[PDB]
């Protein structure tokens, strides 16, 4: 949802490629996340890369396990742990 | 169905050639998509891509099976997932 | 029959040059029937193709196996399939 | 009437074929509206795939209703919202 | 009747083959109004093509119901239904 | 007179139709000068559309304020603007 | 109003993309404002974008209450806020 | 007068659709401007757009200081300012 | 002569408006060469612009000076350069 | 006489309705010469044009005066600029 | 002969008027075959365009010589190329 | 032979002004080409390229030899290599 | 004002992450400063931070006792503290 | 001039933003000349920021003294005091 | 063929430069598909590269040998040596 | 000649602004081209500087001197370096 | 909290590497946090080793024990000493 | 695999460049991991390092015994030793 | 001033961290000075410990009275003692 | 050559700036390397700071004794003096 | 002039700080300059210092005279009293 | 293990450099692992030499009995003697 | 040769200043050495300053007689003593 969705969009910042390495993209994709939204800054960056998460996995994949996973394994379990447990 | 291909239209976007190349589409036709709908923009390129795949497969071709795989190649598996399990 | 032609000649559309080429049209063919109906329209053009096939095949081309095998090269098999496999 | 449609007529503009799909219009319908007033512009494809829809639809049909409608999905509910709430 | 008739000759204008089609008439029969009509006018060819319709069905077959119904097909029912329940 | 109107026939050219439409032409009759003069060409359909205004009007409705204003309707202003009050 | 949205169109820049999301517009509509306009530059872009959201809620959601909850959350109030309240 | 605007048709070039919204064009016509003459260029598009605004202004509007008014917001002031006062 | 005329008419092209309009063609004289000249190419229109010219001057205008003037201002001084000095 | 003529019935074409009309032709006059030679051609009708000119002229109205101003007006003095003066 | 001729008239199509005009016919005689037989279509017009020149060229004129000449100017050999060198 | 080039027709695409220009067909062709058939696509801007160079070259041109020259320069070899080495 | 941050924008330099932060900057909006304007610089950066404080605060936050608190709290109170108290 | 303008724009680099900020470009349009000029490099985007400063500032504000004031203010003196004083 | 170059298309990236380079790309056509496809991005970009290294290779020089020693050079050889020898 | 420009339209590239501007193309000029031609790629934007500036300078200004002079102070020496004195 | 953070982050100082051993923090997290942020200062990377824990812990780890019993292994317990028993 | 290198990855740190060296790279190739990934930081940089030696090893050359014998060379043989064996 | 100040940084040397903490400076503080400017000296570590005095202090605290204390504490009176009174 | 310039390429690094002084660069030209090359990476930067030598130079220009005295002044004789004398 | 600068940019070093703020440099500009060029070293800094000092005097400051003081407070004097009065 | 280390850093202290010549480092890792860390203190150096033993000799080598042999050489047997069998 | 330069990189050590400038650096070239690879190390610097030499003295300079005087001039000896001669 927008709201399990927009601190993390807000709030990932500089450890993008990081994160999108434990999510699962390949270096190609990375790349093109890089490429095509350099004109845009950091944070379309972060937000397409949330994005083409979500259209990857579809309903079935883009569950809240899988993405405090890869967040714990990121070590930005700030943004899941405080926007699901503090609200 | 037109239900079944109102939000693919409405939500592919920019990954259109991606889309067609998994559909089965040659360079050319689309270089002729983007050809001649230039003038009118990227959602009629998008829903002309659609449409042309429908005329390609009839009905025989033109199954959730196919279009979902081709999807899940594209990577937009989000489109069908959502319509198709979600409604 | 005309239940058996009358979704082609009301979804053909914009293709009508490339299915006349291959229903075994000529150039100057497509040119005269582009040339004598533009004042009635693209769909009084593409009736008269299909009526100039109809002409030329008589009852002995015009069949249902030829005019499939042009509207599957034409890429058009939607027309044909629709029509005769879903009613 | 005239007044209830002059302000569509004038300013709907480049979405004239999303407007004609959300109106119902088929794909051939919509290539015959673009081929034959190619010659005249875009004012007279507006003029004409509204005139078409009157035509269509007789007076049972030609509803504010079904105009609204239309133009909800078709996201161009500025025209008729204006018009009709506004004067 | 003259006034059921008046307006349907007056506004079908660039239609008519269309509408004669859907009146049966054969295309050597709107060939031959075409031809014979071409020094008087598009008024004439719609005239004469209503007329003409009305002596081949007589007074059983120049019916409000089948009149009703090819323009229907044709899909200019704005002319009877305009006509015959607006009046 | 020739010389109110001779700049108007003159200068009109490809807005025709609209302006046909401001000056209380129907669909048909607007289709009817389309077609009869296609032969002769644009300037033939734009004499013919004055001077069927000019018939329609006789002498009561072919004033100078009943043209102003559908040519500040068709925004063709600069044809009568110039015509009448520079010269 | 042209006044209540010169300033917004003339002085929000590169946070369109941004601003779009805040104001409802999903991806592939930013895709299309970003893939029609291209040509013309990142001023077409917001203007389309402003105008594309003026369309889409007409004058009942065109509201400044909204508008003005938009810029909140994109983080942009200093174009509203001047321009509301300074003047 | 053709001297006094030949140079903004020949030099006004990229920025003539904010030069029209500055002149008072709707966004429904700068798209007819836009697509009607695709086919001719860039040129042909502003040289339609300035002529379109004569025709629209009459001589009564067709004047100087609404046209350095028009330049002025568009900032393209160097246009009419090289013109006249250089000249 | 037709050796003087030739080579314009084969090489002139695309820039047909310009070289019209340099050559003293109205704007409605140019709409009625791009209309009534649709149905037979670019390379009809050029022809009919060059004939028209010719028509319009006479033997005392058409004169190579003036061509060569109006040739010079639309810039394509290749065509009469070419033919000319080099044969 | 009939070199003096001869020219202008052999070349003067398509052009022969604004030729009439400024050679004092009525609105019927054109009909009845367009009705009448039908079935001669384009030829007859010039050639008829021209003799109705004469009958109407006399001897004292068919000056070369005449015929030269109202070729000028029609644009056509490429006829008698070449035929008079060339000769 | 019928068989040197039979592939020209029916291969020839739209370039009949640039064939016309290489084959010495002058204006007024392709306005007249255009206007004559407009009512037969295309082909009447590219076969009576290769009738009148038989007849002006009597038996000493119509040479394979100068039709092969008149078609190669006009770009198109392929009609006497195949017919001749071919059968 | 159609064989020979309907790969060529069908899979040639973006690059066909490049292809004409190396085929030998003049700007003012290719300006042609692409403004003739604007109103069709891409795929019949292409199959008129290849059918005009056929023209202009006959039969003792249109070689197998001249094509593979004209696409090796064009660098768009695939297509003859495919077609005639690998089947 | 452009007098009141011209000085705080030249002088404030590599503690501008530090005043970012004392200024209600979130890390993720330091890492977007620090990504986006790294091919610009520093000053950039510097001048970036503030402006985006400005688009926050709009003229309702932008007041000079929040910047003094936050320049108090940063320890760069010389910025403020010479401009605005010595001028 | 051009030579009172070529140093500048060959000379000026990295500094363009400072340059056009001492200039009096709005941030919103050195983000349009950032963002529309990013395909050509950073010599386009100092050309196009020179030359929309001359359309901004017509003849009457495309001064020497403001140019050097704004080189002085953006520390890039030197590119003036060369230019002028050297030469 | 298409399981032989998928796995370079979609993991080549960011090197994609280095490997046209490595594959005889000029730096002029490096430009053109830097250039035509940024709209696309830069999945687009490497599809295209390899695409016009078939075209211009055809079947003849697109080998596996050339692609190695060209991936070999760029030192991308994961590609090929994964997809080749692993598969 | 063909071949003293072939290696200057194959190899110029992405400097084609900058040449332009260095042989006499004002900025509307270049406008117009990199408009027109946007949707054929650089290639064609390239090909057609070159030309234009063929067919404005003639036979008498496209001379060596002036193109070696152009491309000196565009820095592409390389291009009629290597083209003329190594060939 | 902020408040609970400040004290830390303003006086933790010289021992961060042992503050962050003490924290968790992996050797190469260490030599991430001097590298990155060497251009900025200690305070900087004193900051950034207690967000990174913030990050790495959530709010279910940042308890004020764990960071209690951190500092008191690191020997700097005045800080957390201090800030929460004293205030 | 992953696993194989998540631990060398996540443990190399500050030692990139002599683990660089001792696996082959070139002191450019570290200058440009150490260039393009300097805003990302040094996790970034080991990572692109790691990935880049696999890419220009492929599978035949990313073994188990060469990266043991380059981290034993570079003194880190704690991270393989750790990892493969305690695993 | 600078010269109030320049004997200060010039001359105070080895005891800038006991005049520091004199000052004001927090133990922190004084850890951040010695480790930024490490690299560039003792010269730089006293010329930024006085202008962060300066900065903290603003212009009502940088006044000579608490200087001459800060020195007087910290011993070295013989700086300001000399620099004020001898000159 | 290539040959002559490979290793110069592939063995520059990170003194390319320094080089490219050497080599004749104004330091405009070498922030547009530096910027326009930035998302390509460091790689990119050097090969386009050779490749603008030599398109500087020319032929003429470009030799082994002038990059040889470059290479010596920048310190980097290893590349050349290895280059060539080695092979 | 070059000369009178290349042995100070070279022989400058570790200095560079205490020379820029005897050359007038500002605290901000130091941390400009120290930070932009932290990627390429210190010859870059010394360099970027040296020419934006030239920028900023333009040719009227930049004289040895002011060079010589700056040197002399510096303690750099070995720099310029080697290179002028040594040579 | 960090419980059988952790003694050792913390009590080992100024023997640093003898106990590292014990445990086989060479005089140079002594020099560096001196100049690294003199920033950080003599705590860093130990607990960096202890990692670097730790590194270099993996899990195979860092034995209890290796460490307890280096000791006993170094004389510092208290550490481990105390740890172990005290604990 | 790498073999005859690893003794030298690896156990030189604390002298590297000392033996640089035996091998002709001057003191700004070991302030460069000093200042870019402080964030890497001792190994690092001592690395670069051997790789310097190589690089300035090409393959004619790098010569074992050179680098033998000049570690016999900084008493480092032992280095090429043991590896050249032992081995």
């Amino acid at each position: 949802t927008d709201e399990h969705l927009n601190p993390i969009r807000e709030n990932l910042g500089r450890q993008w490629k990081n994160c999108a390495r434990k999510l699962g993209f390949t270096e190609s994709q990375i790349d093109e996340i890089d490429h095509d939204y350099e004109r845009d800054g950091l944070k379309e960056k972060v937000y397409q890369m949330l994005q083409k998460w979500l259209m990857r996995e579809g309903t079935k994949g883009a569950t809240v396990g899988k993405l405090a996973q890869a967040l714990h394994q990121c070590c930005r379990i700030d943004l899941l742990n405080h926007l699901i447990r503090a609200s």
